């Protein structure tokens, strides 16, 4: 039911052309709601990926010579086409990933914003004129594109993560070759159709599908891949960083987080409950910024949990294309197993399930939104990310205790807390060890802000004025003989 | 013969205290000129290094809470003490490394400049106030110290590389634990004496000596080491990056380069010869920015080589503390063997040794400055770094040919060319694939410029306004409930 | 012959509504080619302007509260509408001002670029987070809109000067009330129609026509006018600055210049002649950046003047809407009188008219493009701006002599020189006393560059990242009690 | 009683030499405590000032050619000499102006900080490399010194205002000629002695004394004066801006303010009283940032006024060189008359004097610190600046009412308020119409912050990264022929 059926394609985008696997191999794409088959995308080997990388290298050589105005115009055309076809893209995203159609459309728009922002940033790549060491010399600092970039995106955001990687790379003058997740490769191919329609030159943007490990090896071992941007799990990031060591490749990583959610006694309780609802249960808890631990002060915990239960009662599961549906199915059975393991550990270690705690009657990978009280810091959920709709509530008594507990983790992606006092807000926001802190709000996604984490959560930033730094290399030129 | 004998020490600096190895093990330091023994520094194991890292962590916790003015004042005091004791530091450096005393003093001053610059930068770590997405929210971007940093420095610059790593780390509010090269550990310990005298708090600066591999493993595997800065060979950098993968550690690497030196027919020949003399033969060719290939256009090559031979005839070898001595001994016998191998390959492959080509009559590790004509692109020196005073001269005919030849390498550290036309200068400087380009000058060292390389030559920059970026982490704070 | 006849209007834009003079008074607009009447715009008194300023104040209060995204979207819509209707706008501009239709269209597009650039800049108004003086205090630096801005534009660019004033003002969140030149008020009103169509809120943009002096007095004496941007002659700028003194109003002025054009013996002669043709004879010499003195070295002067005469022979006068017409009529008879006076002074003082030197056979205000050799520094044209198509050629012998002669003026707007040597280019470009220097090019208009002059040529800049600074005020907030 | 008697001088500093008036005319300097004569400084006419301006022009020509490192080193030497001689400078300042010796020393140190900061900024004057419009052109933006600057300083801070004007001017490469207030010219001459001792070249720094109006006329009418920085009253600023109009001179003005002081019901009352004590009664209320109106919410006013009276009881008047003295005499009898007029208007219009209200028993220009309750918005003090130690207390009931009352003034220099809620702090700080806002603190002086006002309080900023912008001019260079 697509207004533009060309946005659904069964071929990979290599050297600006639509190709299939030369051995006929393919990977099926299935709808998570009922397992229905969608299409067979090509399964590309290492040789086709090598040819794609060579094409991307030539295209990058031709693409860095264009003016910043031309590249910005191409990126703006791509953004306009993405916003124009947002309904078809949202339908494809909901079909492949399973999130509610409203969430899919919100993702498409709020992440085409990244393409718009970096189209603006393409014209602001400014060098420097540094004072010289003597009268006979001047100093220029030029910023130049690093080269061919390789992007690896997860199933978590089939469209959202692609724009925030392709935008800065293209704006800087770099070429991109993207390997999307095999579970949800259709959003990438639709964006490739739009990019070709937008005037992106042949080879500058490429989407390759296939077995993840061989393509990652080709990305890590090809000398013509200057930079690799990766979003995904911590283990695959560590594997990539180990494999890219032999070539000294620039690596930008966004890995998992364990986001605390603190509610102080001087907070707005209704605002705190709304923020917890949007931070935890968005994408059915499958978001890298999703809250994973909810800390409440002892004097407020009862009222917070009462309002939270009242709000969780209103959640409705079902198919994403169904009106009134807030929660879609988990990505696969492993997510259900992990969520069950976390709930079982919570129950055994002393916690109490207040709501949910079992698979929903819909069957498949659907799960009831679970609210559990009495969680402690020894529990599995206290140190591990569920990626599923579970709301563990830990109680505290003092600000420094919750600061000690919230930083008791190796992941530094996101954190949230609710308070009114300015001194407390500044103190807690500076003390929390995270890349991003949301104060009195559960929504932090922004193409103008430096999205990214610290510690094991990865390196580099996405969006803002710092998002293009990783794709550029400095060149210090000393002009003598004046 | 030291004005301040306390600048020569036989102990490592751990937790702000002077300690020795608890097992009595030690590493001897010898003078490269005649093998004379200087002192026995401690050989520290992994447990002492672990305790040092813990102390550095506590010190960093206390040191990031100080105001930027206090940290800048401490760094400025350290710079003042370094400049005041420049003669003793230069004598220690010449004794341990072998470079001429004038070069040692120049190194000490021109690299204390880094400490001064980053003392100034400590007070300019500014956040951002980004426009909000709606009236109810504001956006702050804070910059915070990454944590405990570990520095590994080579024998190449026993003092120079330490200031440009300790300055930005301390200015950002990070703590440093440094492992200097075992060949030349005395400059680091002298700087540690001065740092303690300058008011650096206990644990903020640490110097540890011992076997390189166990300390590097401890640096890579300790969770309390947030960042690792390394300067050295490409192989050790690759080993470090592979070993740091399991912890997702921020890695800044300055690795080797293969610097071309181009002389066009529209160049100032006397200036070109002076630039080649300072770029190639400084530190007896043992510099990461030293020229390694000298390209000359066909119509200028004869006059350039005649003037170059006239200038090389004036070079004088001997002990560093001897007046009129321009060249000191190579670091060890491996450097002599590599230089001999390069000369032999040049002779066998068709090249002609015009001057030098053998060890000097002084014996030991001294080598005659060698000028060889007829070098080609298949020669070992054309793709490998000698780190020794050899001047290979390759001839070309056209600008694009020399651009193809100069970029025919995996190392992107430095490059030099001599030309007068503005269009040619801009075109060649933009086409050359290097981190740093010196136009009409063989001297590019500058604490105000972004020192660093591209491709395999490493990641990150030293000095300038970009030198402190690697030691800071961004924190995006979204302040809701307005 | 307008595709959209609503772009031609006979009413002023006040409080977001189209109004006429309440006393029936009006100002006629006539076509400079043959004096044909176009329309009668209102002649507004000081009371109507006062009401307009009050409306602009209320609108600014409502308009600074909108998000930067909304204001950028409005500005981008305005830019899109301007580019879409570029042909009708160009026809109106050619009818009112007289420039060739191709030049009018080029003006419309290349100055809507300013609106696009400042729409991008609207989202990049970033504050600062400065390190505090102690642990108990933080420092924010906010940037806020200055308030209601008043713009005064000349007949020189009926459309070009309006976008580069309205863009930054609206992007910053300021409101604008513009008084265009009485000779060419129709382009401003057409842009007002488009702005209303683009969603600019009522009062944020206002166009008022009438007697210049009373409206300027109202602008200078109204306390609700925070800032005044003026483009025009030096005398009116001095009058405005004297009249705005009593209120301490922020004043940005772009006044006249006396642009030198130097041709060195190492220059590209064909490029120099093309640059002189575009710099001097564009807009029939009626441009603030137009070359006014052409200096040539003694060894190149003959060939330069021969090629220049060959190129001037190809100029064709006539109506702007006529194919092949390069030169339109001067604005009025005063321009013809001034050009005749300059030619007469040149002839009497020793110079020789090589080409032109009299009114063309077309009659009216048309003038033959004049090339005069033998000009000296005592001549009237050497120190005064003709604003008419005369090419005075002064010869020199040395670089320092031409540097002394080119800086022998109180105006610092623009300068041009042609040379190839990098050292000479840097030296002369740094020595020339001008806001803008065009090296080897006669075209410098750019919305990404800081357009503006020094000395008597005015204060402030237009375009680039510095163009929005004048419309914002800093606010240093010190947050204590941490 | 000076450790260095050369810091007290009776001559003006012109062309780097110490001169007297060629007609023997002089101006006496008297101690405000008892009228005791100190020294006779020269009274310089317009011809000597013209010669000084010519010398400053030549010196600026020689001084902009020095490297940024050399100028920064000179400025740092000047700062070091100022801090070393802080006691003699403080004694001179207390003798000439009358403020307590502790305040004089604090002024000397905290304003030599400006010299240090701008010495650091001298090396950070960076140009830009903007992306070109096509492949054949590049764009540089250079920052160059504006030229010769003229500074006019008040008696308010005999030393404080001089460093924050001379630092940025010298760092940018501009020359300064300063005319200090005739009441307190000795601090300027002492700083000139130190500047000569610090290696400031002849003519770069000049101090001229004499009749204010002729020297101001010479500053405004000399074509070689590029920029004028003025600190003082609004009327003299308006006169200067009117007189500088004929030459289109860059004018930076810091004029008077009417600073509100708001205490909300959610504030820390002890902190509010301490902040009011330091903001109001510092320099006996003779400060441009001194609080002038104290607003208190109705529910807190009684306790605030009780604590304020308890703190005002502890103030001690007398000679500045006396231990335990907090308040010195007013500058002259006009200040006493104005303070008496304000107190009389407060008493007549309904207000009640709670403490003080008359001249102290010490006689002369001493005045008792006065606290008056019941002040309204019609009172003279509500719209006029006393510059004397009077604490008018106005009561309010709601936040928007106090926002309306605080902005009910044409002066936008400083404001203070005390609150704890983050939303209230952000809202009020953004709503207040002032250049500087001090939240929960009465101290805002900082060389790293943009000191300056809005509206009639003046234009431009002092300190921070924006303090050097006014002394530099942009130069857009377009390099064609690539
Ligand atoms: N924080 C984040 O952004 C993400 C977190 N996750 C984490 O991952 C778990 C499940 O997701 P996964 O499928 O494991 O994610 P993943 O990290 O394995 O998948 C992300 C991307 O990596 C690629 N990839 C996987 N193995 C690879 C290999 N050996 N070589 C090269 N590329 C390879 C995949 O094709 C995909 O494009 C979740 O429970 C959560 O912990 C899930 C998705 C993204
Ligand atoms: N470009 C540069 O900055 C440098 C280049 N070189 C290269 O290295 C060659 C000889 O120098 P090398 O002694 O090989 O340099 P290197 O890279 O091995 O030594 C640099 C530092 O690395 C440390 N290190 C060495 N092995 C380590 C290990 N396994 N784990 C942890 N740390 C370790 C050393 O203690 C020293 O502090 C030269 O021929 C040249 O190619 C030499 C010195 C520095």
């Amino acid at each position: 039911a697509l207004k533009d059926p060309a946005l659904l394609t069964d071929k990979a985008f290599v050297a600006g052309a639509w190709i299939g696997a030369p051995d006929g191999k393919s990977i099926a794409v299935t709808d998570p709601f009922d397992g229905a088959l969608i299409a067979n995308v090509p399964d590309l080997g290492q040789a086709v990926v090598a040819q794609a990388i060579d094409a991307a290298a030539e295209a990058q050589k031709l693409w860095e010579r264009r003016t910043a105005k031309e590249r910005a115009q191409v990126l703006k055309r791509w953004y306009d086409l993405i916003v124009e076809n947002a309904d078809d893209l949202a339908l494809i995203l909901t079909t492949e990933q399973g999130k509610p159609l409203a969430e899919a459309r919100g993702e498409v728009v709020s992440n085409a914003a990244y393409l718009e922002w970096f189209a603006e940033e393409a014209k602001r790549i400014d060098g420097d004129i540094i004072p010289g060491p003597n009268a006979g010399q001047r100093i220029m600092v030029l910023k130049q594109p690093v080269g061919v970039c390789a992007a690896i995106t997860p199933w978590n955001f089939p469209n959202g993560m692609i724009t925030r990687k392709a935008g800065p790379a293209l704006a800087a003058g770099c070429s991109m070759i993207l390997k999307p997740a095999s579970q949800t490769p259709l959003s990438a191919l639709a964006l490739a159709v739009l990019a070709e329609r937008a005037g992106v030159p042949k080879g500058v943007f490429s989407v390759v599908t296939g077995e993840a490990k061989p393509i990652g090896l080709e990305f890590c071992h090809n000398p013509r891949i200057a930079k690799i941007t990766f979003t995904g799990s911590t283990g695959v990031g560590r594997w990539l960083m180990k494999e890219a060591a032999g070539g000294i490749k620039r690596l930008s990583l966004e890995l998992g987080g364990n986001a605390p959610f603190i509610v102080f006694d001087d907070a707005d309780l209704d605002a705190a409950v709304e923020g917890a609802m949007i931070s935890k249960f968005r994408n059915a808890g499958q978001t890298c910024v999703c809250a994973n631990r909810i800390y409440v002060q002892e004097s407020v915990a009862a009222a917070f949990t009462e309002r939270l239960l009242a709000k969780v009662s209103g959640l409705s599961l079902g198919r994403g294309t169904d009106a009134g549906v807030s929660q879609g199915p988990l990505i696969d059975e492993k997510a259900v197993a992990k969520m069950e393991e976390h709930i079982a550990d919570a129950m055994a270690n002393g916690g109490t399930v207040l709501t949910g705690g079992k698979r929903s009657v819909l069957g498949g990978t659907f799960f009831e939104p679970t609210v559990v009280t009495g969680v402690t810091q020894t529990m599995k959920v206290a140190k591990e990310e569920t990626f599923a709709p579970l709301a563990p509530i830990i109680s505290f008594k003092h600000e420094n205790d919750v600061i000690a507990m919230a930083n008791d983790s190796e992941f530094g992606l996101a954190s949230y807390f609710y308070a009114k006092d300015m001194a407390r807000i500044w103190r807690v926001a500076e003390a929390l060890e995270a890349g991003m802190v949301g104060v009195n709000t559960g929504m932090i996604a922004n193409e103008m802000a430096p999205f990214g984490g610290i510690k094991q959560s990865g390196t580099g930033r996405e969006g803002s004025k710092y998002g293009i730094e990783g794709f550029l290399e400095l060149k210090y030129v000393a002009l003598g003989g004046m």
